[PDB]
């Protein structure tokens, strides 16, 4: 029940404790758990993701379903079959809800406009090193709800985090 005509931006990522999202154009764990979480979060809106993140995503699973893509990039030529491409965030934020699904770029060029994250951190030691993607660090505007850890079926722990902010 929320009234029509607004625009809610949310960022969606998970990480390592260190903050590390990615490394060497992958996300360096496997968390299928965390997919079903990402799946149900974002089904039914559009979607916005960096260039990298499309090309991280194997070619037998994208477009993502059930969701508008749209994929950001400088090269006006790109070919993202089955997305949306655009050229700056301006005309990507439309939708009633918009979610940003990575990965590092894309998530410090929206997260000005974003009044919700949804953040899975799991319990991996990943020291940053030279050429990770990192996660946005929240300022004292966000507020939010911590969840439970969990084990996942591989045995990595991980826990959710809802964040808000007017
Ligand atoms: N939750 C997670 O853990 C998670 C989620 C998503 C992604 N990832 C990972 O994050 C990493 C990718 O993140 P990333 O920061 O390297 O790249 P990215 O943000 O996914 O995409 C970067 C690209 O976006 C375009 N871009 C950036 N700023 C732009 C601007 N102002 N205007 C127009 N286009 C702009 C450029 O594309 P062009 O080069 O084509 O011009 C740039 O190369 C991968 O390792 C991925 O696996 C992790
Ligand atoms: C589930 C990862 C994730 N998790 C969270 N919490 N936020 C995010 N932005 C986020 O990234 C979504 C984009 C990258 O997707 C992937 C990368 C590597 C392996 C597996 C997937 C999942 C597949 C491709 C799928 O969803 O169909």
């Amino acid at each position: 029940l929320v009234p029509r005509g607004s625009h809610m931006v949310g960022l969606i990522w998970a990480q390592a404790t260190s903050g590390v999202i990615g490394r060497g154009g992958d996300i360096p764990w496997r968390l299928p758990e965390d997919q079903a979480h990402f799946r149900e979060i974002t089904m039914g809106h559009t979607i916005v993701m960096g260039r990298r993140t499309w090309d991280s995503l194997p070619a037998k699973v994208r477009p993502l379903p059930g969701r508008r893509n749209v994929v950001l990039s400088r090269q006006a030529d790109f070919m993202a079959s089955g997305a949306e491409v655009v050229g700056s965030l301006e005309e990507a934020l439309t939708s009633p809800e918009t979610w940003v699904i990575g990965g590092g770029q894309v998530y410090a060029l929206a997260l000005p406009y974003a009044t919700r994250c949804e953040v899975t951190e799991v319990d991996i030691g990943l020291p940053r090193e030279a050429g990770d993607a990192l996660a946005p660090v929240l300022d004292e505007t966000w507020r939010g709800e911590t969840g439970e850890w969990r084990f996942s079926r591989s045995g990595l722990r991980y826990r959710l985090y809802s964040y808000h902010r007017s």
